[PDB]
């Protein structure tokens, strides 16, 4: 018996964070968004591991980071990661409006979704134990990587400081799982998910039985069974330096590529469905409850 994903509950996790304003590191609205949700982790009955530390983002600005880290079951050796980047962009930088190119977002979708989903699930997890360990990893300075708008170098390693960081010194020594789902833009309006690139070279398998997952609960048409971009994303350098096999859940739009409202003043509540938090998450405790 998989546990009922509760889109409703989901949906008012991801409004929460949002209310707090836009969540950019250095801000109090982002020290104060981090301890809700290290809170409510607390709540569903996880361990709570606390990861303070000092990146150095594309400019030479330090952002005061916090990754948080809620275990289930701590201490068995088989487990699942599950992650999300919870900060926001400082900048609007594709805005159609140049005016907005400054201003930060809401990251509705790209931020508190997947955060939001994984609240649920770690709910859940808590009411009704699966076999293996479930690690809940909320991923900070995801998305402070360099503007659009900037002249000058764009290297990949500007983005995901918060994984980076992670996959090098795990919240605990030894640290393993089986395998490890990312969710990034995960409640959008009419989105569809594709097999991403990066999860495709490390992680097919793990591919093959989230989208074979999803067609059982009913969400085939959510989770389409081909192949799109391949995207710089948390799950790049976790598969890279952590070596723990990892996917995207991602979406793919075939007009804009990543949602319309991706790095907009759009990315607000307006937009977020709660099907689609639905769809993912409900496919999410599909995989995590049938793993022995
Ligand atoms: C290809 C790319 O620029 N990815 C940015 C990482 C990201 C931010 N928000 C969602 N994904
Ligand atoms: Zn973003």
């Amino acid at each position: 018996n998989v546990p009922q994903f509760d889109a409703d509950s989901a949906y008012l996790y991801v409004k929460n964070q949002v209310d707090f304003g836009p969540r950019v590191p250095n801000t109090k609205e982002h020290v104060a968004c981090g301890n809700y949700l290290a809170g409510k982790l607390e709540a569903f009955g996880a361990k709570v591991t606390n990861q303070y530390a000092d990146l150095i983002a594309y400019d030479g600005t330090l952002l005061k980071a916090r990754n948080i880290i809620g275990s289930y079951k701590p201490e068995s050796k088989k487990r699942i990661a599950l992650f999300a980047h919870w900060d926001t962009r400082p900048w609007a930088d594709n805005d159609a409006d140049e005016k907005n190119h400054h201003t930060p977002i809401l990251g509705a979708n790209d931020g508190a979704s997947g955060v939001g989903a994984l609240l649920e699930i770690a709910r859940l997890v808590n009411q009704q134990q699966p076999e293996l360990g479930i690690d809940i990893i909320f991923l900070d300075a995801e998305d402070y990587g360099t503007p659009q708008f900037y002249e000058g170098k764009h290297k990949e390693e500007a983005w995901c400081l918060g994984s980076q960081y992670w996959s090098r010194n795990p919240h605990v020594q030894g640290y393993n799982a089986r395998f490890g789902i990312l969710l990034d833009m995960v409640g959008g309006e009419n989105s569809v998910f594709l097999k991403e690139g990066y999860s495709e070279e490390f992680a097919p398998d793990i591919n093959k039985k989230v989208w074979k997952a999803a067609k059982k609960a009913g969400y085939g048409k959510t989770f389409i069974d081909e192949r799109g971009d391949t995207i710089t994303d948390d799950h790049l350098f976790i598969n890279r330096l952590a070596r723990i096999k990892t996917i995207d859940i991602i979406p793919n739009d075939p007009e804009t590529g990543f949602p319309p409202t991706w790095h907009t003043i759009h990315d607000n509540m307006d937009h977020i469905d709660k099907n689609t938090l639905k769809a993912v998450g409900q496919t999410v405790l599909e995989v995590i409850y049938n793993e022995k």
